[PDB]
RNA sequence: GCCCUCUUCAUCUCCAAAGAGGGC
């Protein structure tokens, strides 16, 4: 609608096309209908999801208790403006907050600010512009003036640049907390008083009760279905959104092991675990590809966990909003070998009759369905299983999988439904039945696979 | 000032990158 397609290098944009126009997909659909769904996908990755999704930490407060407190917070932020807060009927701990946008009649100001590409995404998701996110502002920008915020999506603007002619995209207007001289540090930089997409700010709303998580990511731990008193492993876990979710589903009864290769990233897990009141979590900085111990705290012996979650590192191109990804084709393909190494460690560490859930935050066939076919061939002890709840679409063709196997996977296609232009007259002219499905389809690009280990090794 | 590479950290919701070297 409002934003152009995701700016991809000519090499990577065709690398995705080659996978989305494979012989398996263009035979089921049409050759003209296969490219239409691919170019529609490229147009949707630039836009934010039409819903804000929050996960209630049920170990410290109720869904009924946090929803009421969120209504109190939403009226303060929106100044009487009442946007509903739905509750997902399939995910008991997730609340849905519809996005108001895109607004297209916003008058642009002469005072400007450029922010980082990732900071620009958070603005489109309801965040304000804090101090370390501004990359450039107008020369002598007065503290307290209404300012036009733009996202440096190519990430090419140097810090403190007086001007910037490169590709920038309008994010809305707001009044600034600080001056340009004071910027070029923490605190509030630019309070978004008129964003293109309207959604609540969740910076420090209810740190012990909430966790802002995408719907397909909160669905992951539900699909994993941990049980109280089980030994669960989160191989790639930081910052621990799913790890804390798994601990909450077990009522903190059991053992949840969390790993990640970066020291500070692991510290975030420990803070989030303590902040949300989970004591069953134990986080370690460790290479998951080396987490298997043998004859001669990680590493662990094989067949040691009841369930294992591999939210593997990926190309991350199933992210929304994503208006520019300047990666190489080699950097996008950089994740396939590392995924297969982490997968091999999980299969060995999983107990017999254990459950393994594999998930990515990208859209590529080589990282989602091709890995499932590779796993079920290299690991005869594994067997694909149906998922509960089933929220996303079927698996994508091109990996030579069954129709019964594709029906068992959950791939979230942002191309599934058209982008809505939600103003406040639209919700008052809509039913709760339609918005629940829109939240299940207008999601980020995501993939979920679930296996079970038949025999031992 | 404009344009390029390269090294890592990074967007999987909210304090959001900073180095190296080239061309005009
Ligand atoms: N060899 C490794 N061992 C452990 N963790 C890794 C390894 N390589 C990458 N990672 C982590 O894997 C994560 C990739 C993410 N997709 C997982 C994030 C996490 N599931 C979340 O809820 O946000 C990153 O945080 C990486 O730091």
């Amino acid at each position: 609608s409002i934003f152009p397609k995701i700016s991809l290098r000519p090499e990577v944009e065709n690398y995705l096309k080659e996978g989305f126009m494979n012989k398996e997909i263009v035979t089921a659909l049409g050759k003209q209908e296969a490219e239409r769904k691919f170019e529609t996908l490229l147009k949707h990755l630039s836009h934010p999801p039409s819903f804000t999704t929050v996960r209630v930490n049920t170990h410290l407060a109720s869904v009924q208790h946090v929803k009421n407190l969120l209504l109190d917070e939403l009226q303060k932020q929106f100044n009487g403006l009442s946007v509903p807060i739905l509750q997902h009927p399939d995910l008991q701990d997730v609340l849905l907050i519809p996005v108001i946008g895109p607004r297209k009649n916003i008058k642009k100001q002469q005072c400007e600010a450029i922010v980082g590409a990732q900071c620009g995404n958070a603005v489109l998701r309801g965040a304000h512009v804090y101090a370390p996110g501004i990359v450039s502002a107008s020369q002598f920008m007065k503290a307290g003036d209404v300012i036009s915020v733009y996202s440096d999506i190519k990430g090419k603007c140097k810090k403190g640049a007086k001007e910037f002619d490169g590709t920038k995209v309008f994010l809305g207007n707001g009044i600034s907390e600080l001056s340009r001289k004071e910027i070029f540090l923490k605190g509030m930089g630019i309070r978004m008083t008129e964003p293109v997409y309207l959604s609540p700010s969740f910076d420090s709303v209810l740190p012990r009760y909430l966790f802002l998580q995408n719907l397909p990511s909160a669905l992951v731990s539900h699909v994993l279905n941990p049980q109280p008193g089980e030994k669960i492993l989160d191989l790639c876990a930081a910052p621990g959104g799913k790890t804390t979710h798994i601990a909450a589903l077990m009522h903190d009864q059991g053992e949840v092991i969390a790993l990640d290769k970066i020291f500070n990233k692991v510290e975030k897990i420990k803070q989030n675990a303590l902040l949300l009141g989970l004591n069953s979590i134990r986080a370690f900085c460790f290479d998951g590809t080396k987490a298997v111990k043998l004859d001669m705290e990680p590493p662990f012996l094989p067949e040691s966990f009841d369930r294992i979650l591999l939210d593997a590192p990926c190309s991350g191109m199933g992210q929304r909003p994503n208006m520019a990804c300047t990666w190489s084709v080699k950097e996008v393909a950089s994740y396939q070998p590392l995924q297969r190494k982490l997968f091999t460690a999980a299969v060995q560490l999983l107990k017999p009759e254990g459950v393994l859930v594999y998930s990515t935050c990208t859209i590529t066939l080589a990282e989602n369905e091709e890995q499932v076919a590779w796993a079920l061939t290299k690991f005869p002890c594994l067997q694909l299983q149906p998922q509960e709840p089933q929220i996303g679409g079927e698996g994508m063709r091109g990996a030579g999988l069954s129709c019964e196997q594709l029906k068992q996977l959950q791939r979230f296609d942002p191309s599934a439904v058209p982008l809505p232009d939600t103003d406040m007259d639209s919700l008052r002219e809509a039913r709760r039945e339609d918005m629940l499905r829109l939240a299940n389809k207008d999601s980020i690009g995501f993939f979920i696979a679930k296996f079970v280990k038949c025999k031992s090794t």
